[PDB]
C-alpha cells in the first residue's frame, strides 16, 4: 500500500488518491515576503491545561500520542478558526539526516522534523465526520531544529523502545504537550489538506514562526523505529514526509 519508498512514495499517491493532484493539497513552501500580514487575524487560544493522553501507536507512517476527546479538555480556538477544535493526536514527521524532515518550508529551507497537533470542530460531532468538510480539521505545526534538548519531549522518546514495529501500542497517560510549545504563537495560517492519504481537503493549516529545538539524540530516537511489522524485514522510519505541493490559488496569511 502506500508508503515513502521508491515504489509507493508521494509521487504514487495520485493513482489511488487523484485528490493528490488537488487545488488545495498540503505541504508548500512558505514565502515569507510574500505572505500577507492581516491585521484582522486574532490571537490563537489554546487550552491543554485538561489534556489527558491515553495512548502512544505505532501506526506504521508515524508514531501517534492518543487524547480523550470525548469532551472539550484540550482545544483550540481563535486565530483564523471558528468554534472549538478538539486535539484528537499529535505525531511527527522526520528525515533521515538533520537538513531534511519537515514537511511545510520557509524560504524553502527544510527543518529536521515536524510536529502535527490535529484536532477536530466539535461541530460536526466526530474526527470521521469532520474529515468531511471544508472547515473540518485544525492542524496546527510546529518545526524543530537539532539544538538543545526539549525537556517535554523526553518522555516521547523514551517510550519508543516499545512502539519499535507497526501496530504496537503502549498506555502513555498523563503526558502534557504544552512542554511542546515555543514561546511565541505567531503564525502562518492557509487553507490545505492532511499529507497522507486520504489527503482530504479539509484542514485549516497554523504553522508557528518559531521552531522548538530538540537535541541530536532526541531525533537519534526517532529514527530507530520501524514502517514494518514484527518479524518482518528492518526497514528504518525515516524520511516520512510530503514534498511542497503547488499554492495554486490560495494565500498564505501571517499574524504578525
Ligand atoms: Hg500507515
Ligand atoms: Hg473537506
Ligand atoms: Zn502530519
Amino acid at each position: 500500500h502506500w508508503g515513502y519508498g521508491k515504489h509507493n512514495g508521494p509521487e504514487h499517491w495520485h493513482k489511488d488518491f487523484p485528490i493528490a493532484k488537488g487545488e488545495r493539497q498540503s505541504p508548500v513552501d512558505i514565502d515569507t515576503h510574500t505572505a500577507k500580514y492581516d491585521p484582522s487575524l486574532k490571537p490563537l487560544s489554546v487550552s491543554y491545561d485538561q489534556a489527558t493522553s491515553l495512548r502512544i501507536l505505532n501506526n506504521g507512517h508515524a508514531f501517534n500520542v492518543e487524547f480523550d476527546d470525548s469532551q472539550d479538555k484540550a482545544v483550540l480556538k481563535g486565530g483564523p478558526l471558528d468554534g472549538t477544535y478538539r486535539l484528537i493526536q499529535f505525531h511527527f514527521h522526520w528525515g533521515s539526516l538533520d537538513g531534511q524532515g519537515s514537511e511545510h518550508t520557509v524560504d524553502k529551507k527544510k527543518y529536521a522534523a515536524e510536529l502535527h497537533l490535529v484536532h477536530w470542530n466539535t461541530k460536526y460531532g466526530d474526527f470521521g465526520k469532520a474529515v468531511q468538510q471544508p472547515d473540518g480539521l485544525a492542524v496546527l505545526g510546529i518545526f524543530l531544529k537539532v539544538g538543545s534538548a526539549k525537556p517535554g519531549l523526553q518522555k516521547v522518546v523514551d517510550v519508543l523502545d516499545s512502539i519499535k514495529t507497526k501496530g504496537k501500542s503502549a498506555d502513555f497517560t498523563n503526558f502534557d504537550p504544552r512542554g511542546l510549545l515555543p514561546e511565541s504563537l505567531d503564525y502562518w495560517t492557509y487553507p490545505g489538506s492532511l499529507t497522507t492519504p486520504p489527503l482530504l481537503e479539509c484542514v485549516t493549516w497554523i504553522v508557528l514562526k518559531e521552531p522548538i529545538s530538540v537535541s541530536s539524540e532526541q531525533v537519534l530516537k526517532f529514527r530507530k523505529l520501524n514502517f514494518n511489522g514484527e518479524g518482518e524485514p528492518e526497514e528504518l522510519m525515516v524520511d516520512n514526509w510530503r514534498p511542497a505541493q503547488p499554492l495554486k490559488n490560495r494565500q498564505i496569511k501571517a499574524s504578525f
